């Protein structure tokens, strides 16, 4: 694995992301970790992808041209921005907007989400 | 069973994960469990691995520690996170960098965290 990456066990529901690489299989009840690759699954792009506008000393990230459901079995558990060497993570709750605002000094930036249904996506500006 | 916002490590190979979502199953990697990487366990010196808190303007200065820690190639501080309300911001650092991040955030509570190679996670707050 590498730093950055998002693994989840399929059986028992386990999320973690690599913040050191190595070269051993992670495994969750014994079965290695699936790999949630980004903007794999088939979904709405529309509601998953991110969409990242540019402000004053930041970004604002909102999933995606259509504001994804914040309920109770299906939401946006997570929103980050990837800049540099540096890893924002903003946390959701059902109820909340599908959002988040970073204030952060890059030019480039990657914003990623992940929907406890429809998996990780993500996009760069 | 794993928490969101634990860190594990594999001892054999090096891995080094953090939780964002928990469950019951043990994460386990090269035939091993995981350890949990609890915060301020680790025999080390206090004032090189504690993250001392400053707050700046729209934000918080983390430095680790009190004495600038190490930066060498086989003894550096890995990154440094901060954590507040539902947000978890980490800056990773390399060798030769200073032994600190600055985050732009409001939250009046914070907690900072911090991770070196050798002497582990280590903690502090506000
Ligand atoms: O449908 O998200
Ligand atoms: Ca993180
Ligand atoms: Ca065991
Ligand atoms: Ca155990
Ligand atoms: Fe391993
Ligand atoms: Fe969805
Ligand atoms: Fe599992
Ligand atoms: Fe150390």
């Amino acid at each position: 694995p590498e730093r950055l990456q998002v693994y989840k066990c399929e059986v028992c529901g386990n999320i973690v992301e690599v913040l050191n690489g190595g070269i051993g299989e992670l495994v969750c009840c014994n079965q290695d970790m699936k790999l949630m690759s980004e903007n794999t699954v088939d979904a709405a792009k529309e509601k998953h992808v991110p969409v990242i506008e540019k402000i004053d000393g930041g970004y604002k990230v909102k999933v995606g041209a259509v504001a994804h459901p914040m309920e109770e079995k299906h939401y946006i558990q997570w929103i980050e921005l990837l800049a540099d060497d540096k890893c924002y993570t903003q946390f959701l709750k059902p109820g909340q907007a599908p959002e988040a605002v970073f204030l952060i000094e890059a030019a480039k930036v990657v914003a990623r989400a992940y929907c406890n249904i429809h998996g990780h996506w993500k996009a760069e500006n």
